[PDB]
Order: structure tokens, then C-alpha cells, then sequence
């Protein structure tokens, strides 16, 4: 429920600016947007890894990934009218600095496509159902 809530909030805050409304952009820059995005990325880094392990709860992983997707889409729509020496970029970069750990974990989880590449070496007929030990071997 909260995932859908914050998703709708992000969608509104994009459509304020998805047509590049400059006063809206400057208000969002001079705000607590980044103190929210840091905690969002913290929980994404932890729970994406923590939840990917268990196959019992995978729909929540999809929902959280879509939430993170719409958040980075907001961060892109912050940069439609992105000036070269832009302040929006600078504040985004301060945000990107203070939570480098979680960025590293998210990128490293996304080191992954690179899981069917290591599949045909021990496949009997290219089926899809190779052994778990063939998988660890591969």
C-alpha cells in the first residue's frame, strides 16, 4: 500500500515537471527531496538483496523495483532542461555522494543477461532445466 502511495506521489511530482516547469524544478531543488531519496535508496539496497534470496516473496521485489524505476525517472525529468553547470545536478551529486555504499550494493546486485550466458556449457539439449550443481559449476 505504501509502495503504491509513494509511486503515485512520484508520478505527480514528475508530471509537475515532465513538461519542463522551471519554477517547479527550482522549488524541488530547494527542498528535502534528497533526504527522502537517500532513505529510499538505503531501503532499496538492503531489501532488494534481502528479498531476492527468498522466492516466497517476489511480487514485493517487483513493486519495489518499479518504485525505484519511477524515482530515477523523476530524477531524469529533473534534468530535461539540464544546464551544463546546473544546480540540480550538483545537489543530485551531493545526494549521490553521501550514500555511496548503498549505490555500490545496488549496482553490484544489478551485476546480473549474465545468468543465462553461463547456461549452455552444461545443458544437455539447451532445455532450461540444468542441474543446480551444473549451475554452480558454470
Amino acid at each position: 500500500k505504501a509502495i503504491q502511495v509513494a509511486k503515485q506521489v512520484f508520478n505527480t511530482l514528475t508530471e509537475y515537471i515532465q513538461g519542463p516547469c522551471t519554477g517547479n524544478q527550482q522549488s524541488l531543488a530547494h527542498s528535502r527531496l534528497w533526504d527522502a531519496v537517500v532513505g529510499f535508496l538505503h531501503v532499496f539496497a538492503h531489501m532488494q538483496m534481502k528479498l531476492s534470496q527468498d522466492s516466497s516473496q517476489i511480487e514485493l521485489l517487483k513493486e519495489l523495483m518499479d518504485l525505484q524505476k519511477d524515482m530515477v525517472v523523476m530524477l531524469l525529468s529533473m534534468l530535461e532542461g539540464n544546464v551544463v553547470n546546473g544546480t540540480i545536478g550538483k545537489q543530485m551529486v551531493d545526494m549521490l555522494v553521501e550514500s555511496s555504499n548503498n549505490v555500490e550494493m545496488i549496482l553490484k546486485f544489478f551485476d546480473m543477461l549474465t545468468s543465462s550466458d553461463t547456461f549452455k556449457e552444461y545443458d544437455p539439449d539447451g532445455k532450461g532445466v540444468i542441474s543446480k550443481r551444473d549451475f554452480h559449476k558454470a
